[PDB]
């Protein structure tokens, strides 16, 4: 199957595969089932931004996920990715409703990778507005890409209303050389920032930042808890 | 035809074609007849640097083409690439040979491209290495990669030696957003560093770097003079 | 008397100095009399954001003033930095009023310059976020920075209005490395917001981006039409 | 004293002050006796290259000290700056000689430090060559900037042998806002490449990053094992 490395921001405690009980953000690390969770407190409607950090020389994953009145959760995991990922990857945006769903809308996202040495190769990219027709993106399932100049992950309706059992990603373009067996320095960051609206009685089922192996596609049954990112719940 | 803006380092005068009569940089806006160019004494053998800039807001693309010793050619021409390029473009790099050859070794290659509103959209690229898969590169035509670590645009002979009527390119693998209605900024900078070598009575022809359209195709019959940039010498 | 390279947002037209009868943008060279300007449809209360670009091998001295609606107005002039500016300088943010005021409420500001050759000599800043103690600035005259996490370059009173005859800038606290005879290309580019309010008739005098000499201070009766930049009106 | 948080390239192991009995990069948090050390094999005449990597979700200051050969020692140590540095700092790099000496030959550094959120504050510098009036470092001690385009830290002699009993300091010219309190992420990354010689069989003391108060000078005595950083060996 694909090869993951995710930050979740998992709205929905799947508690019988392994959520704790309450939203959190989580670092998976080829499961669903996260390596290290935080608590989150999504705050409807409001804006949030993701950072995730991947310092290669500390081997460590981080995110934080913060909202403009300075509430954040965040997680760490030490993990080298050398012998996670592919040294080829996709990097991307996913998310899923399930029986219960909320609006999945990317508002801004950037990457930024390095391979240092022995000197550098890089690619940033940064979305503050996504077009409709957003050739450097490859979307998958449901999503879409703007007006309102957002990156909607999942089926929203034009009037607002977040789709239940819709799964969608946003992939950047180019391959991305995350690894390679020579660099001294593999690192990334990513940030997106998201507005998670639900009317229902609960929110789900996330957002995850993403690095795949390049042919990464949505996995058959992965709406909902899976997050668009895993066949199953291993 | 494909729409091409290149920055065409020309060692070759094919001055028929309208080129003048010495190796110089020039501007290409969808012609190989530059609409502006600088003599430039190509350095055999050297490592020259080429940067690219374009100035959306002062409507001026400039290049420089330097080696170490600080000799250097310059070239500017106000143009609006507004008013020239699809709003979607691949860059890359290209380069020929014809009846006369050179190496057209690419030892580095950066782009950078933003297009600002008051929020930005930004891609950045660096290449110093390029791997024997550099899978977020298209190589077309001769072009190869690695495992010296360049990019090679055209066919050189393993014991160094550059290859008549050869034809390469290699353009990013992301369609780049050059520019937009609704962009205050639309700007972009390049920079690669080659190796032209030639043990010839003449190297030809050239390296350029180019914008395309996002589906752009080495033209039929442009290696040579042509650069594999255009169909013909319109 | 300091060197003065600046963009002037230029509120109040003093056709008295050569100001065109209208509130424009301008490119001064060592004089506030812009060597280039172009009509400014200043928007009252509005956030603008000023785009201030310059490399070395155009030397194209440009710059866009706009705002969210759209508007925006461009300027631009060739001249060839290294034949004015010091190899070193402050970089800043200048803003007075005279008998006639406006805030001249500083957002953002980043610069980035850049000096290269061989693959670079940088630097870049970027305030999104002004501090009460803002160490890395320095600020003259009536300027001030925080808690509103703005820089005030000019006076404003407690209830909001702006003060006539102020005068104030904000300099980055290191010099900058602005050309450098060997370098194959010196650029800088400069971005800022600003809000610029006045309660009636009429807002004056205007905000500049400066380049000076390092040691460059407030030229004594610098407020009003000489911008806290020139000693005098020639 | 001043506040000291250092990545160290120990060339000279000080065992009587707790270095462990090897050459060794450490980190080191207000203490030459480094909270955590890897061993270094220091290449005598290579150019090596320092990273340097903080962000405060991870928390995890990390450094990788690697040459061209692949070879390379990296250390890491989980500490929260905030509570160690001031909010605002001077960053940079001290060498020292004692008994032993080496030339602490300073080829490139670089600096960023980015303060999210809810935007982004940031600073970068980039030296690859250092002039010999390097208007934006302040150099302490026995530090000197060229032509060679090097800073050379510590003494060396006209014949280039490294001299004894040397310590030197650069520190960036602007103070650079390390943390902040409502930042969601403050991030730094330094890099430097070196160029340590030891004529003498015998290196010593090494080469630090660091980041200390604003008004950090070297400490007086602080030659040697002290790396110009500390007033003693506590
Ligand atoms: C065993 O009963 C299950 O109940 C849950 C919730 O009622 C349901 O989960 C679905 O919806 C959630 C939330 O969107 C997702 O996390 C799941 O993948 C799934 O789609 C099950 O379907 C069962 O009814
Ligand atoms: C009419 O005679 C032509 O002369 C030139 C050169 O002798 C030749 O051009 C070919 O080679 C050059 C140099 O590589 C290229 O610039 C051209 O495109 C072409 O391939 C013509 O073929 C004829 O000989
Ligand atoms: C002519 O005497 C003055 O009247 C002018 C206005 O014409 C005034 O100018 C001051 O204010 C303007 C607008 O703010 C500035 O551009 C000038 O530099 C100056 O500050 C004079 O001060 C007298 O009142
Ligand atoms: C013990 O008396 C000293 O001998 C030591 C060497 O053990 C010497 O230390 C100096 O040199 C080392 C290596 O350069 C430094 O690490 C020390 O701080 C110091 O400078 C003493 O000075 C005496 O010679
Ligand atoms: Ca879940
Ligand atoms: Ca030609
Ligand atoms: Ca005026
Ligand atoms: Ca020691
Ligand atoms: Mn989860
Ligand atoms: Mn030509
Ligand atoms: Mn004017
Ligand atoms: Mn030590």
């Amino acid at each position: 199957a694909d090869t993951i490395v995710a930050v979740e921001l998992d709205t929905y405690p799947n508690t019988d595969i392994g959520d704790p009980n309450y939203p959190h953000i989580g670092i998976d690390i080829k499961s669903v089932r996260s390596k290290k969770t935080a608590k989150w407190n999504m705050q409807n409607g409001k804006v949030g931004t993701a950072h995730i950090i991947y310092n290669s020389v500390g081997k460590r994953l981080s995110a934080v996920v913060s909202y403009p009145n300075g509430d954040s959760a965040t997680v760490s995991y030490d993990v080298d990715l050398d012998n996670v990922l592919p040294e080829w990857v996709r990097v991307g945006l996913s998310a899923s409703t399930g029986l219960y769903k909320e609006t999945n809308t990317i508002l801004s996202w950037s990457f930024t990778s390095k391979l240092k040495s022995n000197e550098t190769n890089a690619l940033h990219f940064m979305f503050n507005q996504f077009s409709k027709d957003q050739k450097d993106l490859i979307l998958q399932g449901d999503a879409t890409t703007g007006t309102d100049g957002n990156l909607e992950l999942t089926r929203v309706s034009s009037n607002g209303s977040p789709q239940g059992s819709s799964v969608g990603r946003a992939l950047f373009y180019a391959p991305v050389h995350i690894w390679e067996s020579s660099a001294v320095v593999a690192s990334f960051d990513a940030t997106f920032t998201f507005l998670i609206k639900s009317p229902d009685s609960h929110p789900a089922d996330g957002i995850a930042f993403f690095i795949s192996n390049i042919d990464s596609s949505i996995p058959s049954g992965s709406t909902g808890r899976l997050l668009g990112l895993f066949p199953d719940a291993n």
